[PDB]
């Protein structure tokens, strides 16, 4: 019938990729849209482009943040629409789990880059204008959000575990900042956004500080009860 | 009924703004979409943004070309869709004259900036990918193109006439380059583009080297005969 759209949100290395790759397996009605940024740091023209801009961001984030964020968000919309138009056509209760959303792109990452002075006012205002417009022009509007909530310390341990060379320099302070934005947006709900419906949108919060790779039935029970109310 | 969409194309200072402001007056069925870049170098957030990026382009085109071209093209699409959805609702034979198009943005300006090394390969490929996609996601597809063809020398005289301080340093060589791209795209038709229908799309070419401010009936006769065949 009509696909239910659920964003999975959380700090770096909270366990979102682990979680979605568990969910996709448990039902034929369940599919996953991986974060294009994750696929760039694994050959498509999008991957060469993303690979090039990720690398240039390490050298000069104040040069490449605007270019990165716009291309990261474009790539997510096109990947979200491809899944929405290519899968779960003969599914009874189809659910599409997005690894993060257009809202994390803006109110977590792009916002953080503006606050770290990696975008100037003109770049941030062009970005927001582009984002408002790119999204208007109800299709990927979310039925619900699942917040995988983890302490910065757990996420720092899990970056160590994941063992990506590029990521081993991420400091606790950076994760503390991303953590703070997730708390304000999804838990305290103190964040003004420019998308009216988000304030209604149901949020399931899951504490994932404890390892769940081999012990996730309780999280899945809460997901199925969440899905039943939508 | 359904609005006919005609792009006016031509080098800087060929006379496109003069021409469209003549056409808009001759019929209630005739409307004009001015080039947003033209309105930035005349307060909306789009105008502050465009004003800021135009200024920064004079200092450092190799820093701002990507940002400029993407925002210039976004702004044109939104302005084209606003006219298409707000005017000529009770017009019998409605015609909408676009001052330039999404195709001039790409195959004239962005392309020229890439060739002048103001965009690197990653910026040019991101731009083209964005452009392909932004346009797909038949609405602003053109019924025809009117090429106001003028020599670089006429355009250089007309920049002098227009008397914008910012423009008085434009050299003949730059206009010769833009002229060459217009000839290849619209006259010789030697330019491959990534939009299949453009190769069919009818082109009216008008020699506008002679002043027409007070003597434009012949040009308008050719426009009305052109419109009749579409
Ligand atoms: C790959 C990479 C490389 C480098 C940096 N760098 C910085 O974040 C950074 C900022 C500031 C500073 C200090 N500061 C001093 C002052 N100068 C002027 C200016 C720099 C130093 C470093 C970040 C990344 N990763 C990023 N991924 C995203 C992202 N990830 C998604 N999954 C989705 C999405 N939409 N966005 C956003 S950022
Ligand atoms: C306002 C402004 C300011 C500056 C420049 N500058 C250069 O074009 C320029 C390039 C190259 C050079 C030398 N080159 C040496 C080598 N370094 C590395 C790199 C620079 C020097 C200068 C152009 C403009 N105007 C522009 N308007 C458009 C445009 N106009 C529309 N109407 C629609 C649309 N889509 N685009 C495109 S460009
Ligand atoms: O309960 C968990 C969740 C995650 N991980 C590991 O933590 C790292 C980060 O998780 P993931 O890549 O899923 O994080 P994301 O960035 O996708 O949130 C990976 O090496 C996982 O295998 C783990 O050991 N136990
Ligand atoms: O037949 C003409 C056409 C144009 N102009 C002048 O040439 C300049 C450039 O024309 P316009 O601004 O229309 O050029 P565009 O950039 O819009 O092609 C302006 O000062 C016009 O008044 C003119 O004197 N005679
Ligand atoms: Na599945
Ligand atoms: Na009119």
């Amino acid at each position: 019938t009509r696909i239910k759209k659920i964003s999975i949100e959380g700090n770096i290395a909270a366990g979102k990729s682990t979680f979605v790759n568990i969910l996709k397996q448990l039902s034929e009605d369940w599919e996953v849209v991986p974060e294009p940024v994750a696929r760039w740091s694994n050959l498509t023209m999008e991957q060469k482009n993303g690979g090039n801009v990720l690398q240039m961001m390490y050298e000069k984030p104040e040069r490449w943040s605007f270019t990165f964020q716009t291309y990261a968000c474009l790539s997510r919309i096109r990947a979200q629409l491809a899944s929405l138009n290519g899968k779960l056509k003969d599914a009874e209760k189809p659910v599409l789990f997005f690894e993060r959303s257009v809202y994390s792109d803006r109110y977590i990452f792009a916002s953080n880059l503006y606050e770290s002075e990696s975008m100037n006012e003109t770049e941030w205002t062009i970005y927001q204008d582009w984002h408002d417009w790119m999204n208007n022009q109800q299709s990927l509007e979310l039925d619900g959000i699942i917040y995988l909530q983890a302490t910065p310390e757990t996420c720092l341990h899990r970056i160590y575990l994941r063992g990506r060379n590029e990521e081993q320099g991420i400091p606790l302070e950076y994760l503390e900042k991303l953590h703070y934005k997730h708390e304000s947006w999804l838990l305290h709900r103190t964040l003004k956004t420019n998308f009216d419906y988000l304030q209604e949108v149901p949020i399931l919060t899951l504490d994932v500080n404890e390892d769940f790779k081999d012990k996730y039935e309780s999280l899945v029970e809460k997901v199925k009860e969440f899905l039943s109310t939508l």
